[PDB]
């Protein structure tokens, strides 16, 4: 996946007008947008096609799929029918639940991103201790796309070691949560940035600033 | 705790509005509590919650297995309750802060949170099972009153009930299609969640009636 400027916009605004306006203001800096439930549950799944029609950007559906196999299949099918190019799936629920997603993705020509360790403090309670094994599970399952925490560079580095240089890795927690753009890109192929951009007084300048700080990357 | 008619909750996972409405309407006399998840919501929109409320006199549990960071969890819960959901199901594995975020919104908005501890599918044994007892204990410490546990593992469901106490409300999926037995599950759960056994039956109403007949003494 070729992500422009190694920067993925996490569009979590919950108003269609604002989401479209802000995304449009930074369209020259990105070509990949992560759309999650905050926007989808507020404006509907039709928003995905709207983004593709207006920006032609690739869309990653951040739905952190975490159900049983049967339900995961249905969620992925509904998501790809809406036009999403990829979907993010939790690995904690096990291999069968991930495989269900991989199957639908293959059938519809899409990609599955496996979320290993999360970026928030609570991730230390249960997820962190299982993260390395979740990553190895992804490798065993043939997963090629992963999500790891910008807030813990040492953990992000370990994830990269496990999946190898050929795998694709994206990382959230940059900016608002404390992660550094440049440091994160030492291990991740692309950084995910939400609030630092969409809540900034000038989203365009915010995006431009982040890119300037990693221009050598 | 919510008064679930016949201790039976319908897992409405059909993805077609017409079929979902037809089947739910056919079993309306047996169930007053419906669990709506992403298969239906992502196919028909959040307005489906509004339509179910209008068409049926049913309580709605939004099975969204919320599993994000605190900030995003808050937004998901707000949008879900704004749509009319009486309660929302949240994953406990992402940690205490993520669960607390949901509890805070539920408190502010006058709704309820259900904490999913262990899951019913085979894959749950890989990582969730080993953390389930602690996730449940965490829920108790956080003040969680509603929980979700697996019917497919009676021994685990029994332990979960012990951890949360008799006062807590516990609902359990995995009955029917996944192998769980209605009666045995109700030994520990306040209500059973049933999907395919009912919505894929030639006569959903007869399927629901049959399940209820088997647990009549309970
Ligand atoms: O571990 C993870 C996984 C995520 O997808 N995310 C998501 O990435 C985005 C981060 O946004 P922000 O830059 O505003 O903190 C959110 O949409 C969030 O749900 C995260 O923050 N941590
Ligand atoms: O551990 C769990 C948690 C669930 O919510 N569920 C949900 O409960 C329902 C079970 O449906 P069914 O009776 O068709 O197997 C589904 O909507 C599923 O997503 C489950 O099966 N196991």
């Amino acid at each position: 996946m070729d992500v422009m400027n190694r920067l993925i916009l996490a569009m979590d605004l919950m108003n269609r007008d604002d989401a479209l306006r802000v995304t449009g203001e930074v369209r020259e800096y990105i070509d990949t947008v992560k759309i999650g439930y905050p926007l989808v549950l507020s404006e509907g799944m039709d928003i995905i096609a709207e983004f593709r029609k207006r920006f032609g950007c690739r869309i990653i559906a951040d739905f952190k799929v975490a159900d049983i196999p049967e339900t995961n299949e249905k969620i992925c099918r509904a998501t790809f029918k809406a036009g999403a190019d990829a979907i993010i799936v939790h690995g904690f629920p096990g291999a069968d639940s991930v495989r269900a997603c991989l199957n639908v993705a293959e059938e519809m020509g899409r990609e599955v991103f496996l979320l290993t360790e999360m970026s928030h403090p609570g991730a230390e309670m249960f997820i962190q201790g299982a993260a390395d094994e979740i990553a190895r599970m992804g490798v065993d399952l043939g997963v090629k796309n992963y999500v790891g925490p910008s807030t813990r560079p040492e953990r992000l580095s370990r994830l990269r070691e496990i999946i190898g240089q050929d795998s694709f890795l994206i990382s959230p927690g940059v900016g608002a949560q404390g992660g550094d753009p440049g440091e994160t890109l030492r291990f991740a192929d692309a950084i995910i940035v939400g609030r630092s951009i969409y809540l900034a007084d000038n989203p365009a300048a915010a995006a431009a600033g982040i890119i300037e700080s990693i221009k050598d990357l």
